[PDB]
Parts: C-alpha cells; structure tokens; sequence
C-alpha cells in the first residue's frame, strides 16, 4: 500500500474510521469523504452530501487532482433502515436508494476511467449479508444492498479486462458508536446488550470495526489479485433472520 | 379464475399481452396499464407513465375502485438498457431505476392493504435471470433486476402472513417487440438475430411471451398455493451469458 | 391432452409427498409405477418394490418401467432419508445411507432414465431436494448436503438434456406435514394436528406444506405449463428460510 | 502463523504445493498428505489414500501426535472428472464421492474435536465455482464440489461456537500440472487460450489461489465463517 492513494466514503462513521486508520497505518494516503470530516486524520478531506449527483460525480476527480493519483475506492457511506414495504416512505425510499446505490453508481463510473488510464486498481464495495438473503422487515435495506452486489458483480466482469479489480465485503452484525449509543439511549448498558447480540451469532460476539476492515484490507491488497466481482461474507455464521 | 381481478402492467408489450389473453381465456376481469392501451381487449383501461408517484400509487386502488376488488397484480412493464457502468447515463438510471424498481415498490405498497383487507391475493413480478447472476455489459439492467428479485423475496415474507403469495417469475432469452427493437437498433434483422439466439439456448429455442405467461397464471392459480418470495427461473437451461 | 396417457415413475412412493403425487397423476390420467421399500397396499399401475441403495435396483428401474408399461414420461425423484446432527455426530452408516438414498440412486435413476427418454422425443424428471442445501442450516450437516448435491445435479443435468427435449427441474420444500414428522409429535404425547399447527406458526404463511401442496409443484413441473423450465430449482416454502 | 501447525492434502499437486510454501514461509509447521509426498519440504509426511477411511479418519490424530497441535486444516485433495451423467461410469462416482466429499468429511469430523479441546482453528477447503452454478458436461464434478462448499457452510455454522474457523476458497480456472494432464491437445497452448477466456486475462496460478487459503486461516479473517470465497478472475461458470 506504499505509495498507494484510497478514497473512503462514510469515513466518519465506525467501519469507515478502521478503513481509513488501517489503510494509512499501511502506507496509503487517503482522502476521506463523509457529511461532514474535518476532525478526521487523513490526506485530504472531502466532505459532502452524496445525494448531490455533482459531489458524487466528481469524488474521484477530486481525489487525483488533490493526491495525484487514486489507487482504492471504498464504497462504504449508507443508510439503515427498516419496516416492511408498507411502512416505507417516499422519503425513505430516496434517501435510500440515492446513498446506498446512485452514490456507489456515481463514484465507480467516475472512478473506473482514472484507474483504467493508470493501468488498473481496486474498488471495495460495504454492502450486506441482508440483502445476499431476504429477511424480514427491512425491504429497502435488503433490495439497495442487493442492488450494490450486482452492480459489484457486474463490474467485476466489465472491468477486470482493465486491472481494476471490484469486490465487496457483507458484514452482518457489526458494534459501532451509534449501536451503543442506542442501547444506552433506550436504558440499556451497551457492553451488556453487545454480549447478548453477540449470543446470536454462532462465532459468540458481533464484528468489531476491524473485523470488516481487515477484510477490505486484503481485498485491495495483491493477496486478492485474482478476486473480481467477489462477494466476501463476513457474518460470524450468522444467517440473515 | 373465473370471478378473479387482475392488474397487468406493461400491458402493451410481449409478456404482458400474452398475460392478459391467459388471464381473460381462463375467466379473470384484467386492468390494463401501459403508456398506451387503447388497443387491448380488456375489462377496465387505466393509461399512463410509471414514472408518475401519483399515477403508481394510485394504480390497485383504481382496479380496486373500477372492478371491486383486486386479487393479482402482475409487476410486468419493464425498461431494457445496456452498457458496462461507465456507459450508463443520468437518464438511463432514471428511466431504469423509476419503472423497474420504484413502480413496483409504490404498486405494491398501494396493493397489499387493499388485498390484506380482502382476505389475501397474489403478486408476480417479472424479474430476470440476468440480476440473479451478473452479465456482461448490462450493469444497471442487471442491477435493477436483482433490486426487484430482493424485494419480491422480502415482501414474500413479509406479506405472506396477510394471505398475499409474492413471487417472481425470472426469464433469459425472450421473443418480445423489445427484444426484436433492441436489435434493428443495431442494426440486425430482428427475425435472425432472434433465431441465431434461440439456438444459444440448450432447450433450442427462444421463448415466447406464451412461456412466460404460463408460469405467471401458474403463479397466480391455487397450484402455487404454498410459493411465497419464490424467485422462478425459465430459462430453458441457458446460463446468464 | 395434458397427462392423459404418459407413464411416470414415482419413487419413495409409500411416504407423504410421494403418495400425494402419484394420486394426482393417476387422476390426471397417467399411469404410475410405484417404488418405496414395500408398495403392495398402493393403488397404482405398476409396483417396483426394493432398496434404493442397491445399485441394480436403481439402475434398472427407468427400464423396468418401460417393459413394464411400454414407455417413460415422466420420473419422480421423492425418496430421501431425514438425518440430523452436527457432523461430529455422524456415523458413518449414517454417511452411507443418506449418500446412498439422497444422491447416488437419483444419479443412478437419471442416468438410467435419460437415452430412454432421449430416444422417444424427451420427458420430464422431477428431483424433490430442499431449502436445507440450498442454504446452510444448524445441526443437520449430512442433509443439508446431499441435498445441496441434489440441487446441483439437477441444474446440471437439467443444462445438459435440455436439448434432447428432456425437463430436469427440482422442487425444494422447507418444512412438510409428514407421518414421520406426525408420530414423532404423537410418542412426545402431543396432539398432532395442534403441534403441526404450532410449527406452522414459524412459517410465514402460517402452516406447514401438506403432501398435497408438494405435488401440485411437482405436476406443474411435469406439465406443458413449465415447458421452457430447465433446471430450474422451486422454492415451496410458504416464505420460510432455513433455520 | 509462527509455531502453528498446519495439515494440508493434495499437498503433491499444484495449489497443494503452492499452499504448503506458503503456510512454511510464514512461519507455520506443516503436514504434508498425498498419495506420494517423498519430494516436499515440510515438517511431517503423511503419505497415504483419501479414499482408505482409516487413512483419512486417522489424518488429524496424526498430525497432533507427530507435532503436537493441530491449528489449521487446508483440504485440497481432489479429483477432476467430466461428462454428461449419461456417461459417468460407476468407477469415476466412487472415485469423485471418496475423495471430494468423503474424505474431507471425514478429516473434519476428526479434526474438529482435536481444535475444540485446542481452543480453536482454522479449516480451509478447496471447492470451486463448479458446483455452486451448474455447468455444461461435468455433472458429477459439479455436484461433488457443491457437496463441499454445502459441508462447508454447515460445519462453518455448527463449529463457530468452539472458536473453529470454516470457510472455503473456490477457484475457476487454474494452471495446474492436473489440468495439463487431460489436456494431453497441447499443454501450455491450451493453458493460454484458456487464460484469454478470463475476464482478468489469465487463469489463476497456484499461488493465486494459496494466498487467499492463507487469508482464510490468517488472522485478518477471525471474523469469517462458512463463508464462500470465489476467485475466479471474474470469469462466470462455462
Ligand atoms: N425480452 C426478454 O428477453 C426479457 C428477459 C427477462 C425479463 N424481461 C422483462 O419482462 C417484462 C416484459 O417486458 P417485454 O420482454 O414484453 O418487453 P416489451 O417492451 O415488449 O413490454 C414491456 C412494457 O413495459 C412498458 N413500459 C416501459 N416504460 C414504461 C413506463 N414509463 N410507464 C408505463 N409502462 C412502461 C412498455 O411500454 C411495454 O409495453 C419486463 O419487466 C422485462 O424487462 C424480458
């Protein structure tokens, strides 16, 4: 990764923070790119709202002119949601689709001829096991991560020809700042309602941070040289339910 | 079917007509909707634009409202793209994106109270193949597809204990006006190009809408009673490709 | 017209699904060939008793039928053996039974069955797999994967034979009203019926499958209403996924 | 990996060797098992047949006793078939079931105790993109290969709870001495052509695929189990 430079999207959030930090640690320069990151160490920051076609348009641009090159796209910005169908707003719906799908759309089309010209790269979609596999009450969720995996799957063959190699990483459950903070918001003690998550899954803990970004690590990585269009689940065993 | 309602979208394609014929022959009063259906034998005519909130909204409660009651939607009308990602166009994801996934999502947010206070009913998307399985070169096509092939799966579950089965039907290689157009386009004879294609699959033909139609009465009939968020494939044995 | 006058195969013909279709195709007006380990007391057109795990008998059954009543439209694959357990709880008798029944004797049966078929203009081969194999689920390692073989074979073949106008297509339940399943509840001293109804209330169309809602897949895949349907795997599960 | 220990079979083959060079060169003991293995540098040599089921039931304890842990399984053994069912012998079933299938069932069902009492481990199977989508001409192969990948997600759900890590690597194309073999059709003119069918624009080597198996048993991969692992240049099943 020397040399390298990244482009991480959601960086402000909880994956988001171990990419970067795990990808810099390496070697890489990366820029960072979130609603808002200022407090965030990093090579060049970009903050902005992906919703804007402009600023999702032009990330990767942004990225060569400030660092000189862009080596690693990670797609990992997105909205949770949940409820079945019919309780699913417009509003909803294109907050969405507009970040989950339209932005990693956006991004790649923008991204894919900087790398091709360059002789190749790597480009990590975070997507989800829900999604891979239906599950119940979280229809929007589960049919934009279904959409991210196949639009990673069919980059993945349309664009190995040029060396740029297109993955994905489907977490399941996953501790993060904002899940503790909603245990400890509702009255729970958040180390206890992690544990009792974790009983769920068959490895006995959820995913930390790290869990996920070592396995975005060894998808931009040369280990994965032949890995393309790839969906890598990362679920401690634990089927979608 | 005889006493039995159905809305058909894409009304005025291939697949739809050959699904509205199936439907009236075996006694159903079919909705007809498409940009244009003047033409079409059918029981009530409801003319107009997918991509039109209130019109996809409005859709089962017009059905509901024009025929008394509403026991199968048929999701049908479909747009057809191609081009790797980086070929793809704003107005291309628009128009995809908009008739391919948010029709459905808003027609079938609409219908499920409707047949949930009527005691059930059945829905039958038309998905595709390619979405289940990545292709070369039709990257939102695909993506669009397998957004759909999520939702039917997911409302398949979540719907089911209201007494509405959801399912898909998932062609390949169909014999469709659009199909035919697709290649004058560019610029084959539509008739060999559709039989050079036919003898790609193993089956040895190419399907016709009537194929198609049969699985989606299928679907709908008391046969089918116990499939919910089944995704069918027909495809006479050929691999997305 | 339709069935009337096709003959088919059904295997595991003594047991709940496979009794529920050799019903519905001898109503539709096929004749049927029965085959389970005993099949005296079944009506039906031809009985063919004997143990799938003997390679003769599986391999001669397509050709057995075919003496016996002249011809070969349509074959069943329903006969399975239940297994549970992690795979550190499996023996290996266990191995050879399930292996035997679940994949080895549909593999002997379609090999044997296909140049019949091929010969007279095609047919259809139904395999009954399951949900379990397609996804992974808890504690019944040896199902899930001969089932998972099953399901393979079947897309497999179904791609291959195609162009001899021969339809391989699976259906694949989750969870089905059986006698296994019902005398099992029976020696806990439950009532039945009611512990039937209660496992339906984990499934989200809120019963499990009867025989009957198995078979009338299974006709629909035998049938000229699933004729561009090759190797396709049918998910009857009334919404519930592996668990 | 320093001071683990690792079995790998198939270890005479392509990807075999490949795995076993890499596993030593980072730092872990590895037992070796072929039918032959007189030739590899490794730390134990377990020659013997899959297909003997004391032979395999016997692997794991072997290891343990001969080096005194056994950390990380890598089942790589397996046999290439091909043909429509319609002519697939009785010999070739055997031959593919005992040692696709079988003998990794019976290696794992071994080895899992020995791991559990351990506090944990690793086991890595080579199944294939063959087998989890269908393709034209080899049946039995297909279907011995999504046996395994099926093995490998259930055990990968059962065993999770002993700290034991189950997850599969699945190639497509791969340029190994097997697949020369059955070519002889030129070897290497073959080899290359078959390379231009891929996506990427070259069939994997060995090694391609030995360095996503030591992901898989590596650390960076604590939180993957029964996941299934495509490598395959973007290159669908044809
Ligand atoms: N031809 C095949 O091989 C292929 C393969 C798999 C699935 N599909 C799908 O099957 C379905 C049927 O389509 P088809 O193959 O008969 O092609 P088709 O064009 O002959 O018919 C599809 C219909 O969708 C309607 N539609 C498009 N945009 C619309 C809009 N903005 N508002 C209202 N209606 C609109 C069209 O006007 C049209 O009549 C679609 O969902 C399609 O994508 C067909």
């Amino acid at each position: 990764f020397e040399g390298k430079v990244a482009l991480v999207t959601g960086a402000a959030g909880g994956i988001g923070g171990a990419v970067v930090t795990a990808l810099r640690a390496a070697g890489a320069r990366v820029a960072v790119a979130d609603r808002a990151v200022a407090g965030i160490a990093a090579d060049l920051h970009l903050p902005g709202d992906l919703r804007e076609a402009a600023y999702a348009d032009g990330l990767p641009g942004a990225v060569a002119a400030g660092l000189g090159r862009l080596d690693i796209v990670v797609n990992n910005a997105g909205v949770i949601s949940r409820g079945r169908i019919t309780e699913t707003t417009d509003a909803d719906w294109s907050l969405s689709l507009g970040v989950n799908v339209e932005a990693p759309f956006r991004i790649c089309r923008a991204a894919i001829p900087l790398m091709a010209a360059a002789g190749g790269g790597a480009i990590v979609n975070v997507a989800s096991c829900w999604g891979l596999r239906p599950g119940p009450g979280h229809a929007l969720y589960c049919l934009t991560k279904a959409a991210l995996a196949s639009l990673t799957q069919c980059m993945g063959m349309d664009h190995a020809p040029q060396g740029i190699r297109i993955n994905a990483v489907c977490p399941n459950e996953v501790n993060t700042p904002m899940l503790r903070t909603g245990f400890a918001k509702r009255g729970f003690d958040p180390d206890r309602a992690v544990a009792e998550l974790g009983r769920t899954v068959p490895l006995g803990r959820i995913a930390e941070p790290e869990d996920i970004a070592d396995v975005v690590l060894f998808l931009a990585s040369d280990a994965a040289r032949y890995l393309c269009g790839s969906l890598v689940e990362v679920n401690g065993g634990k089927a979608v339910a």
